[PDB]
């Protein structure tokens, strides 16, 4: 019985000017009784770290019974109009039982342009 660790959404989106985007990571199957521990980190897209984004990565933990966790990447807001770009975030290292990554494990996020 294997607990599996994925997105709630493959896609998320928001404006330049958003602050932060909000991505959620699900747990379901096996023992929710369980620990879990699951890495995250950013990776560029067309968008890049220091420029669209910042930077991010961690570990999230889910307690027994946890199914939902939230995490967070600031959007770097500027005034040039340009083409909508993206990044990715990926999960790894997931550590219990047995939990593993499901689908998807990668999110991606596109930054739309708010200028013109
Ligand atoms: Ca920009
Ligand atoms: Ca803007
Ligand atoms: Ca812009
Ligand atoms: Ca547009």
């Amino acid at each position: 019985p294997v607990s599996k660790i994925f997105f709630e959404q493959g896609t998320y989106q928001c404006l330049e000017n958003c602050g932060t985007v909000a991505l959620t990571i699900i747990r379901r199957g096996g023992d929710l009784t369980n620990t879990v521990f699951v890495d995250f980190r950013t990776e560029d897209g067309t968008a890049n770290a220091g420029s669209d984004y910042e930077f991010t990565e961690g570990t999230v933990v889910f307690k027994p019974g946890e199914t939902q966790k939230e995490i967070r990447v600031g959007i770097i807001d500027d005034d040039i109009f340009e083409e909508d770009k993206n990044f990715l975030v990926h999960l790894s290292n997931v550590k219990v039982a047995l939990a593993c990554l499901g689908s998807p494990s990668t999110a991606t996020v596109t930054i739309f342009d708010d200028d013109h």
